[PDB]
């Protein structure tokens, strides 16, 4: 299934992922697009912060789902 990723600028990207995919792999796809190390990547879905140890299916993620990416710099 294809998902939409949002950046800090408000850009919508179409990436291909699967329920059997692990958060880690996800961050890898973003890196190849944004070029930012997972150490500075932060995915927040439905308020919850996806962990590099869990997967998409873990959070009952479906197709057409959108996720927000963050840099993580003690902001807020």
């Amino acid at each position: 299934m294809q998902v939409f990723l949002k950046t800090l600028t408000g850009k919508t990207v179409t990436i291909e992922v699967e329920p059997s995919d692990t958060v880690e792999n996800f961050k890898a796809k973003i890196q190849d697009k944004e070029g930012i190390p997972p150490d500075q990547q932060r995915l927040i879905f439905a308020g919850k912060q996806l962990e590099d140890g869990r997967t998409l299916s873990d959070y009952n993620i479906q197709k057409e789902s959108t996720i927000h990416l963050v840099l993580r710099l003690r902001g807020g």
